[PDB]
DNA sequence: GCGATCAGCG
DNA sequence: ACGCTGATCGCA
């Protein structure tokens, strides 16, 4: 029903100075995964190639490394990296429909070519779950089923390119997709093809220690409990706290009794168990999720582990990070932060290298709201998280813990995102009226911050929407509900969302241009990790020197703002010691 | 599959 | 009743 040339060879004609490319790579995960076919669309015609023979072409190789050759793509970043996994550089692409959809709307969920083509009235293509199926039924459909399908979206990109774009510039994100988000793209699947080398050894020594000590906590939670219990049954863990033991109950969630940490702590002064509750539930996470589930996923061969960087999923510009994910590895308690030592270079003689900016969403909201007191704080290099700290618990700068500051930097976004007295109250332990109190000093002291908050409210009721600096956008339509609960969400998120989204815009704008640095001065150290403001590098140990002034002045120099850029940078032997 | 929970980034 | 996430687990 659509016309195309089933290729069994490579001609001239397929190699145009313009096409939309389809590299169809069905697995989830695209690392190492099967290229099952292939679609070209240009101005002579529409094919379809099996890669077997496109792949091993010594023309079409070229045609795919050849940056003049232009490519219109959707998710060019799973064609580059399965092509890297089969030896193929994949240069040219100037336009990524998954990338111009995600910034026209990041609400619409576009994750497939059918979902973007419906923003512009185009049909004519199928959904990917309507051909490969769902679940335990899913399957590579017969060729001739395949090769239209993949001819279907590639005329839907070849189509679309032209409406996505007139959008984007009347909504001034052109230079967004094309100078920011689609460079972003070849760096984070350059990244996501190095992987990170795992030590194994290590790992599987902390899972075996785990383990032991894992029993002991369980132990003593049985006998503190009187009984043998499942310990991960809330309905079981209910009976014994607030049944057998009748602890207070202080919060419920939907289904019952809540026993999350905040809760446990509160119940500390009544009961031992609750803190044995506690540590046996962090020991199981670092169990399951770190030693476990990161073991699962290390490439054998290689002890490299290689994540997914999602680019067009979050509501604010931020980047996440899946199977696995390196975005939320331990830090805060020493025993979680040893599995750093489990993350190490790829090579011997060389050095992990980490680097972040310093309170970053703070340093952007002095800027946004132009607050004389928030700029003047910044312009002084003052560590506001630790100033807060100071006058939360009435403590001399000395004398703030790691664990204070980090509960002052809860403070600090809290009250700037919209906490309510209450939520202050309890998140310090303190009374109602004392956090009422301390958020009316805090915008006493930064009025042009409570300005702001009112201001964007307002702008985003006008508008229909919030930006970034760099022109993101997110569409708030609940923001005027009806529903005061409904509504009071939206308000949060047009405070939050241009902060957040334009503390991603830097850091994204930061790596490209750290690329550009590293490859102008002809070094080996490449980028590993983002950490939504932190990046990850390793490098040759002879170069750490050098990356130490280059890459903290590539950071604070990304954008120039109102306040300085500050970063903190350290290295070492592992990830663990990058700090 | 979803909700609660908890790991991270601000 | 600050925001943005992903993985694991029990299922009230
Ligand atoms: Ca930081």
């Amino acid at each position: 029903k659509m016309a195309f040339t089933l290729a069994d060879r490579v001609t001239e004609e397929m190699l145009a100075d313009k096409a939309a490319l389809v590299v169809e790579v069905v697995e989830e995960n695209y690392h190492d995964a099967p290229i099952v076919g292939i679609a070209v669309v240009n101005e002579h015609g529409r094919f379809f190639l099996r890669p077997e023979t496109a792949l091993a072409d010594p023309q079409f190789v070229a045609w795919l490394g050849d940056e003049t050759k232009k490519k219109s793509m959707f998710d060019s970043k799973r064609a580059a990296v399965a092509l890297k996994w089969k030896g193929i550089e994949l240069c040219g692409v100037s336009f990524d429909l998954l990338l111009a959809a995600y910034l026209l709307d990041p609400a619409q969920g576009v994750d497939d070519v059918a979902a973007a083509a419906k923003m512009k009235q185009y049909e004519a293509v199928r959904p990917d779950e309507a051909v490969y199926g769902k679940g335990a039924k899913r399957a590579v459909p017969d060729e001739p089923v395949l090769a239209e399908h993949l001819v279907r979206k590639a005329a839907a990109i070849w189509e679309l390119e032209r409406p996505f774009l007139d959008e984007l510039r009347r909504n001034e994100q052109d230079r967004l997709l094309v100078e920011l988000e689609q460079p972003l793209s070849s760096i984070l699947a350059e990244m996501e093809f190095a992987g990170v080398k795992v030590d194994t050894k290590r790992l599987e020594q902390m899972g075996k220690e785990l383990a032991e000590q894992l029993g002991t906590v369980e132990q003593r939670i049985y006998e503190l409990a009187g009984q043998e219990f499942n310990i991960n049954s809330p309905k079981q863990l209910g009976v014994i706290l607030f049944e057998k033991l009748q602890l207070p109950v202080l919060k419920k969630t939907k289904t019952g009794y809540s026993t999350s940490a905040d809760v446990l702590e509160k119940l500390a002064p009544y009961h031992e168990i609750v803190e044995n509750i506690l540590h046996y539930r962090q020991l199981g996470k670092l169990q399951s999720t770190y030693i476990e589930g990161l073991l699962k996923v290390v490439r054998p061969a290689t002890k490299k582990v290689h994540t997914i960087f999602n680019q067009a999923l979050t509501q604010t510009g931020r980047l996440s990070s899946t199977e696995p994910n390196l975005q939320n590895i331990p830090i805060r308690l020493e025993e979680g932060r040893k599995i750093r030592q489990a993350f190490v270079p790829s090579e011997s003689d060389w050095l992990i290298f980490a680097a972040d900016y310093s309170q970053i969403e703070l340093r952007v909201l002095a800027h946004i709201a132009e607050d004389d007191n928030l700029m003047e704080a910044f312009r002084r290099d003052l560590d506001i998280h630790t100033k807060t700290a100071m006058d939360i618990f009435q403590v001399s700068e000395d004398e703030v813990t790691p664990n204070m500051r980090r509960q002052a930097k809860a403070v600090n976004f809290g009250i700037v995102y919209g906490i309510s007295d209450y939520g202050l109250a309890q998140n310090l332990n303190i009374s109602r009226k004392e956090a009422a109190e301390f958020i009316e000093r805090y915008f006493e002291s930064f009025p042009g911050v409570k300005r702001y908050m009112e201001n964007i409210v307002q702008e985003a009721k006008q508008k229909g929407y919030v930006t970034t600096l760099l022109h993101r956008r997110r569409y708030l339509p609940d923001i005027t509900s009806r529903n005061f609960n409904v509504r009071s969400f939206a308000e949060r998120m047009a405070m939050n969302t241009p902060i957040q989204g334009s503390a991603a815009d830097i850091i994204k704008k930061a790596m490209i241009d750290l690329n550009a640095r590293l490859k102008e001065e002809r070094l080996q150290a490449h980028l590993l990790l983002q950490v939504h403001d932190e990046l990850i590098l390793e490098a040759p140990k002879e170069e750490m020197e050098r990356l130490c002034r280059l890459v903290p002045e590539v950071m604070e120099q990304a954008v120039t703002l109102r306040v300085p850029l500050k970063v903190d940078y350290h290295y070492g032997s592992t990830w663990y010691d990058a700090k």
